[PDB]
């Protein structure tokens, strides 16, 4: 019963995804492969990253995570295999996801192969890490590898033999922290009584707003449930809402509700109606929040 | 082997799909999640009852179907849990699935989760149901669930343990009749000599056109096989074709054919070609049938 | 461990490959069921044979691929099973797939199961086969078959039987290789030294221009790799670049990359930009290619 | 030199309104035909209105307004011919119209022709009438009227014979006030101390959004330039901003500005920017305002 | 007090039609310029055509109508100009246009002056004509035309010196009937009792439907008035309705009108609604009529 | 017989134009008022300048030139009146409007008046001037202008008084060069042997694309008719045809045509069908050419 997550940039329109499941069943042949998503915007190493670093915990340990978009296919770049220090509570309060008291997940249990292009940064930063190797053995990867689909030679190959049990430290050398490759991850501001940043995502097929502004910023602000805000989208949009759990405290259907999603973030958007699609609301907007 | 049948409004565009299976992966190790769609339209409980009443005689015996369009996320609303009775003949003639004579599935062989909000409205009408529960046991459900994901926390998770054999009793107190909530469904109206009803889905990705006039109600018209008949949509749009089994039956591609779908109801196609596309015709669209 | 990997133009919108699937186990609770995509455009069995016949090479020996669009569902017609005889090298190079030199694949280790409308004649073509059966045998389909659903009544019982040790030659009479449809596809011909051919496909979610011109085709006009070539797409649109492995040979972010897709054949791409999207470029549109 | 000012639901794409024009210089040689616009949404007599009821303080005295949505086409309907009393001021402040103080107009100075449906309805409430007739007579219409150009035939036509000199009261018999065909204009409403109405134009090409509430309803709930106002529209988009003059008040490009508009209305903008494109703003969406 | 009717294919989006007049103001002083519409499809001579036919009744005796769309400019090709021979009654009854009992036209009372590219082929047919000479006189065209200008060169501007008395005869040397270029006009196809023909045009803003079904191939059909009619478009869409002399005859809003629109044609519409727009109607589709 | 050519940003989905109008006719009884076009994209004054540079020589002596974008209307801005030097011959070749050999046009014998936002630069550079003026008498405009409506208030007012033979030194105070307010022209850079511009228009409704480089740009790198270039579009898109005068040299339909113009400028295009529309060409994108 070993598990690959697998989050890739090649959608479901055509037979990529699974061309690497073949070759993950082939070389891992008791194993079960879960889509995370194939749906992220190419190349777009930030919002890939958005799909993965909230994983661990929901998965038994020895889950790996093979999680690729790969413009820079066919060079002489090698993914990382890392493996992650702690699984990480998550969620509106930070908590173990399950039935009861959720599943404690132990340290050193999960393992990340990606290209080495940044899309680890927020896993990384999260997570921590244990140990990290470049994946350069023939023995997990192709030697002639397909110029094009890197996604399968570099990262869906290796993560198969992984979870077959290949010894993480055999796929190639160690690598130093400051050659594992970073986004820049622009902060939060402090602005007076303001907490501002930006609307980070869109969250489909709803249409809730979803801002960068943590859990962790607002409470070093002291705001909890209760707290009367003012949540500016886009510059002009002064929405005005309660922090409250869940989007059916706005009252009837289409009310404002602002709250903390399931991620950790503040967000807004309507109660049992969409906020984002019936105004064309984007990702990238600004976003400020005060009391 | 137990199997989970999974049918959410999550979308497949990030990973909230993965965190549900993850969590059932790791209640129930043995398990395999089928995925049965994540895209209706979120908050439409008569489309997710679409895509789920016509499922049990298609599975083996013992699977639990996880489905959930869930708005009332984070209030004190709780999912019911239901052994449905009849497993029920489908298809345009009314039969068993499968290979042969098809296979005849025993009675109380499947479970439903699902929020109490309606969304078995169809199952238990067609189905019926040996036992219904309120599900509240923190051996099934988080002590601590996340506000915004009830879709995980009440369906998913308890779906989980259910597949991996916790007492469908232990979930929660027996919920009477008067508890399960139901929507309404609008009957099929007489009309003279016209049998009166709805377009109930668009038939994607071909654009056929589904009515809610049943075989059923054909039949009790005197109408079968072979009758010529007009078919009016939206009002303005009306058409005319015998009733035939199937689209080839049209004659040339693009013909109008008239025909019961694999559901058991009277539609509108064209042969090989889109009949809703072109002409943008859409679910809510009122159709009259008459011989 | 059987795997059953499926195809078809049934989408991912309601409960259609689910009812499928729900079959499939009942008949083979061992198996794996592996979607390679169902977004197909319904009816059109050239771009279905393209999601198919590059999936042998990547998948354990003994896969049965279930591959389905069905516009003459309800007919007299009945499906062809073939075992494929060789497995085939894909590729821009031509090479065994996965990692160190690649996994070998036996021959007559794969079998086909499809309507008899054409949709497996390239892989035929690219595979021979060594047997071929009608599928008539009500051991396999149902006695009576939804009319409307051959996919499922053709295509995925009887897949999933095959899947679980069911001789193929038991599934109904030998067919004779004339009694197998097949579609023609049109030739890359040539205007003096131009190749001239066709867009194939748009490569999503990347945008990508795929031509029908294969390495093959450039190799006997002596085009090889650093080769200055002029693309032009739509009998208007002109583009200008070597041949070359990869996309980032381009140099900038948006340049114009010419190369072979891990397909084989002659493509046209932005690096780490769409080429297609912005250009509303198509499939059928016609590609030229000059030296 | 005689005027007509034309406004119609005939569009510019065909020959329509050059046949009403070839009419009017056939009738009348000396007249100059000016447009207003025929673009309004056919049938719509609010939004007719709207294009009409501003006019005559802007133009010549004797101009004849030959204003025209005609979906009764082709009935026993007939034309309504007025001269309207006031010719009344307009704009943000009330003035006259044209340069130094303005240019004062005579009452009585203008005849509105247009079909007796209710588009007058706000021409007649600003305005007055001094005299109105039923336009019957075939000296100013045809004998047999084109069924489906009425717009031509008992608008246009009659509309040049008047600009000729032909005597008013000649087309007809006069029409009491209770035969002169109204609709009923919804009124800004209180909730509490907040105005309530409603988006009654996008303001077109510039995106700028009007509401129904006029400068009188301001005044008398206290609102004047300078005063803070919170205005909602759709129920959910929250704008805020000082009452100001114009847009530049508002500061930088891109910014709220909360104004009157030319016609005397409340009106909100963004400062050389669109506000309503980008949020695809709705003329029939509500507006509320608050201090 | 002459006239010039302007139509164009220049569009109404910069100077083009501005350049025009203001050279057609500077040869013809005492001119109207009276536009006929800009917005027809370029190079769509058969559209163009179908804006222009109509027009002589309309206009008083010695207007000039100046009707260009010009896919051969700067090349060697020559504009014709023809004396019309019969201004033709038209509408759906055939009648002169105007007040009274309309205003009858003399013969050769109007000129048209437009590209040899088959623009007037309707204009002759309908009208006849008494003259027709090639525009070649330097006394009426540019000695260096624009050679991307040809509209403005040699339609508008020996338009203004025709509007300014000089000489028909004059413009160059006459053509015979052979050396003026015409468009093939499908014919109304006879099929049992059926009339079969087609969309002719959709008429906006409306989206009525015009088919090339003349009122004389009804009546020759025997149908007139008050007969029951099923009418087919794009072969699929049926409907039903007795021949009504207008829209509101149809009944309630929305319901289905067949009738005889202001040019003479069979056409389809709603009354007070939109037919064409919701179900995307277009030109060009088949139309088929029958009692 | 005083003529107003009248651009704006007005649009022509209302009465703003029309209101402007009726004041132009209170004003100048009169006056023949033009329309350039109000279509614009408001607020962009290098587009209204492309609309307003290529006017005087097509019309007669002491015609008025109102110009009018107006984002700076209701502050302290006033209008600039300038009378023009030279009239300027213009397209392809550099010559004078009209039949023969042209209508030469004489010095200062056009007036433009217009917001003093840069919206004259280019009439100015390419023209000249007389005299500049500060529109500030109230006896041109209003004593009480309406805030958001200058477009009326600073233009159409005083253009008026203009075309009424008001004398143009007394609308305000002489104008010094630098009060003028001019937008930058970027220029064509000589590049090696390329030329390298922009894209400055898409010539709608054709969809021609216009370029930034002049003939005068040309001929100095000595590119005259037949040149065989290379036009490369968007730095992506090599174009390949020779320069020739007009679109049907490219041969047949759909040919790749490279010209000069009615304004005087390099363009691509393709002979009777649309380059720019199909590929979603556009304003602003690159524009190199080179022998
Ligand atoms: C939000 N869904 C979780 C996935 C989400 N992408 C996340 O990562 O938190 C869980 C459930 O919330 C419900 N839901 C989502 N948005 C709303 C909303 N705005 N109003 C009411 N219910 C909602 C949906 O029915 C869905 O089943
Ligand atoms: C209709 N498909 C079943 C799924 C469907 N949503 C259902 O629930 O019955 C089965 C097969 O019917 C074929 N089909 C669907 N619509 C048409 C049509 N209009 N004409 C011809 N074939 C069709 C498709 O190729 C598909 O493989
Ligand atoms: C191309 N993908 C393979 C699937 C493809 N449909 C095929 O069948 O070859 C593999 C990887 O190539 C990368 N890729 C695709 N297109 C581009 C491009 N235009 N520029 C840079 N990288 C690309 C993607 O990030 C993806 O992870
Ligand atoms: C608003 N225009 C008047 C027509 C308007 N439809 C009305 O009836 O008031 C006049 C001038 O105001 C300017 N204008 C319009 N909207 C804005 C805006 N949002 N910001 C800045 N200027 C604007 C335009 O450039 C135009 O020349
Ligand atoms: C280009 N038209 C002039 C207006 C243009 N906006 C200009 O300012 O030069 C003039 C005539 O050229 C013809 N024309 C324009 N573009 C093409 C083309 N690409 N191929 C063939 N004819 C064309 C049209 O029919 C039109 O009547
Ligand atoms: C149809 N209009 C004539 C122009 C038309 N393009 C023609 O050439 O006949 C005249 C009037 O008929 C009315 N009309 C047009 N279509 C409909 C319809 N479907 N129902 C009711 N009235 C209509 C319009 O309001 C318009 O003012
Ligand atoms: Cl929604
Ligand atoms: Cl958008
Ligand atoms: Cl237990
Ligand atoms: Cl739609
Ligand atoms: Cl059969
Ligand atoms: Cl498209
Ligand atoms: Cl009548
Ligand atoms: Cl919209
Ligand atoms: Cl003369
Ligand atoms: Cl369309
Ligand atoms: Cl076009
Ligand atoms: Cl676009």
């Amino acid at each position: 019963r070993p598990i690959i997550a697998f989050m890739s940039d090649l959608g479901t329109t055509d037979d990529s995804v699974a061309q690497c499941k073949g070759l993950m069943y082939s070389i891992c042949p008791d194993v079960t492969v879960v889509d995370v998503c194939h749906s992220m915007t190419p190349w777009d190493v930030e919002e890939g990253a958005r799909y993965i670093v909230d994983l661990p915990r929901f998965f038994p340990e020895g889950t790996v995570f093979a999680t690729t978009t790969y413009p820079a296919t066919g060079t002489t770049t090698r993914s990382v295999a890392v493996r992650i220090k702690q699984a990480a509570k998550g969620g509106a309060r930070g908590q173990w996801a399950g039935s009861g008291a959720g599943f404690e997940r132990a340290e050193g249990s999960y393992i990340y192969i990606a290209p080495n292009n940044g899309l680890l940064t927020t896993v990384l930063e999260e997570h921590g890490y244990l140990e990290a190797y470049e994946v350069t053995s023939p023995k997990v990867i192709p030697e002639q590898p397909e110029p094009t689909f890197y996604s399968r030679e570099m990262v869906a190959i290796p993560s198969a033999h992984l979870a077959a049990g290949f010894p993480l430290s055999e796929v190639g050398r160690p690598l130093e922290d400051h050659e594992i490759v970073r986004f820049n991850r622009p902060a939060v501001e402090q602005d007076g009584e303001a907490l501002v940043g930006v609307v980070s995502a869109i969250d489909h097929p709803f249409g809730n707003v979803w801002t960068n502004i943590h859990r962790t910023d607002l409470e070093k602000a002291g705001i909890g449930y209760g707290a009367r805000l003012r949540l500016t989208l886009d510059g002009v949009l002064p929405f005005e809402a309660p922090l409250t759990p869940t989007f059916a405290d706005a009252g009837e259907i289409g009310n404002i509700a602002i709250y903390l999603n399931s991620r950790g973030y503040l967000s807004i958007a309507r109660n049992a109606a969409s906020l984002a699609y019936p105004y064309h609301l984007k990702e990238g907007m600004s976003a400020r929040v005060e009391a």
